[PDB]
């Protein structure tokens, strides 16, 4: 029932080069790299005038590749429009008619959502609108609720995005939204409690989703939501508070900057991330038990052991998982503190929790026989061992990949047994 949302900066996708940035650095991720356990992805895009041609490959890829792929994983896509867009509703009289509100709601969805291959909409409200404005926005939001959000009967999200608790533009239409996304960058769970109290006349806690940020390059602002020790960080405190108090979930802004700082190196550089903090916040906000976290990590360690040749790092990771006392420490035991510092750059505990339900014991017995039938190759036909080593290395490599299906496992089982049965 809970939510975990991330804001994905479109101009930091690999398909964009030189959009909305003075940095020449190559982008390092695609939307395929978004971690598991994230059920809503907000595509946040700013395209400066003149860069529309540079940004088009991303939009084509979003519509034709990224959105189908994320839908296959159960993820829904949204994007935001500024509250001011609602106030441009055309009308003939002194105020719009029900039909004029409805006409405009359909126009908004077509332009900003449907044409992009996106599923739903956020309203970004970070001002203090007038009473005249709210008559307009109330009508437009009410008209939109027939098509998206809880009142529509559909699975299309309708979200309200804000960094304050300004009630007038919300209190008449709060029932139209799946949840409120509350930006509280830089602040701990004391602010989470206060903000929810202030919003409680119009919003229940289960539909309140607090959010933190990662440090953005070149930013004049300073919001420090990650730090070690882990339990001193805002990312622990807010994720824990959301879980402890049955809130709607959590969100994170700027997925691509997971682990970055505002130091002189990070402030002007685009670098790969092991996504440690996001993967940890997903687990923490859902209250994953330490036992379950360790079980997933040990599952990963065993399945990569047949292709991975670094026995020292595998051993240190297994020991570090055993000593871990926080969800962060389990993840860090495999991912390291930063990209390339651990045994893996891609381990994903939510993904791996899914794979626990697929039995590997038959495949492990087959691969173990193959390994035994390599250590004593001096006792067999080299023309048969070669056909086994080729098949074994292939299955080992694929078994250590991103993910696999139960049907895929039986295929590797048959392949390995066949090579041994000859
Ligand atoms: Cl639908
Ligand atoms: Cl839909
Ligand atoms: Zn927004
Ligand atoms: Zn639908
Ligand atoms: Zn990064
Ligand atoms: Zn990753």
């Amino acid at each position: 029932e809970k939510h975990f949302m991330v804001y994905y900066r479109a101009w930091r996708d690999k398909t964009m080069q030189g959009v909305n940035t003075t940095l020449p650095d190559e982008n390092w991720l695609t939307m395929h790299d978004i971690p598991y356990g994230i059920d809503i992805v907000n595509v946040f895009s700013y395209v400066p005038k003149g860069q529309e041609a540079l940004a088009q490959p991303f939009y084509d890829t979003l519509k034709n590749e990224y959105a189908p792929a994320l839908h296959a994983r159960g993820v829904r896509l949204v994007r935001g429009i500024d509250y001011s867009e609602l106030l441009k509703v055309p009308y003939a009289g002194t105020t719009p008619t029900e039909a004029e509100f409805d006409a405009y709601a359909k126009e908004l969805l077509t332009k900003f959502v449907d044409d992009l291959g996106i599923d739903g909409l956020d309203i970004d409200m970070e001002t203090r609108p007038s009473e005249k404005d709210i008559v307009l926005s109330n009508g437009v939001i009410r008209a939109l609720s027939k098509y998206i959000g809880p009142k529509s009967g559909t699975d299309r999200p309708f979200l309200y995005d804000t960094n304050a608790e300004y009630l007038p533009p919300l209190q008449d239409v709060s029932d139209c939204f799946d949840f409120l996304a509350y930006q509280q960058y830089g602040s701990d769970d004391k602010r989470t409690q206060r903000a929810l109290n202030n919003l409680s006349p119009v919003l229940n806690g289960e539909r309140f989703v607090p959010g933190l940020t990662f440090p953005e390059e070149q930013d004049r602002n300073r919001w420090y939501d990650t730090k070690e020790p882990y339990m001193e960080s805002n990312m622990y405190k807010v994720a824990r508070y959301s879980y402890e108090n049955n809130l709607g979930g959590m969100f994170l802004y700027a997925l691509d900057r997971d682990g970055r700082t505002y130091n002189e190196d990070d402030l002007n550089q685009i670098k790969p991330s092991n996504l440690l903090w996001t993967k940890t916040a997903i687990a923490e906000s859902k209250g994953v038990s330490l036992a379950e976290m360790k079980a997933a990590a040990q599952h990963y360690l065993k399945r990569i052991s047949y292709a991975n040749t670094d026995l020292e790092a595998q051993n240190k990771a297994a020991e570090t998982v055993t000593q871990a006392t926080t969800l962060y420490d389990v993840n860090k035991a495999i991912l390291g503190g930063d990209y390339g510092q651990g045994l893996s750059n891609t381990y994903d505990a939510e993904l791996e929790k899914g794979l626990l339900a697929i039995d590997l014991t038959t495949l492990y017995r087959a691969l173990d026989q193959a390994v035994a039938a390599i250590e004593k190759a001096e006792s067999y036909t080299p023309e048969t061992i070669q056909a086994l080593q080729t098949t074994k290395e292939s299955v080992a490599t694929e078994l250590a990949g991103k993910t696999y299906t139960a049907a895929q496992v039986t295929t590797w089982q048959t392949e390995v047994q066949t090579a041994l049965d000859n």
